[PDB]
């Protein structure tokens, strides 16, 4: 890895199908905001999944990891004061085969205790909060990124922590 980190923060819900992308980090400091690549809040088009998470680092740099090709990017949701420290994922439960457990939405906790809920899909439930640390990078697991709107979905995400 280029930037050094002390640990990885993960959550227990969230899919297992897809390929992990490249690990991206803020050049300096931590991230204090995020945006999402989601499909416009319209009706008819069957529900699918998030196609990406993108963080803003207090040093104006923006990072994402592996992104899907569908949906549009929302404006950023920024920390009132600190930086991001913990995240929770919204996902439906599954079964043996149909592992419908892609990530539907995400909410973060900032260092000042503010909670920022992404404006995503609202199907499923928020699972437990990951542990807390100073978020400086991320890595995304996306199923068929270049695929059809059909099975392209961000399945999981993990963030890296810095000193």
């Amino acid at each position: 890895r280029t930037r050094e980190y002390t640990s990885v923060i993960t959550v227990p819900n969230g899919g297992h199908w897809g390929k992990w992308g490249i690990r991206q980090f803020c050049h300096s400091g931590y991230a204090n905001g995020f945006a999402l690549k989601v499909e416009p809040s319209q009706f008819g088009r069957d529900d699918t999944a998030l196609n990406g998470i993108r963080l803003r680092c207090l040093d104006g740099s923006v990072i994402e990891s592996l992104v899907g090709k569908w949906g549009t990017w929302t404006s950023f949701l920024v920390c009132p004061t600190g930086y991001l420290v913990s995240f929770s994922l919204r996902s439906e439960k599954s079964q043996g085969g149909g592992d419908d457990t892609a990530a539907n939405n995400i909410q973060f906790r900032c260092s000042d205790e503010a909670v920022l809920v992404g404006d995503g899909l609202s199907w499923g439930r928020f699972g437990p909060w990951s542990k807390r640390c100073k978020i400086c990078g991320l890595q995304t697991k996306v199923e068929s990124p270049q695929g059809l709107r059909d099975d392209t979905a961000l399945n999981n995400v993990r963030f890296f922590c810095c000193k």
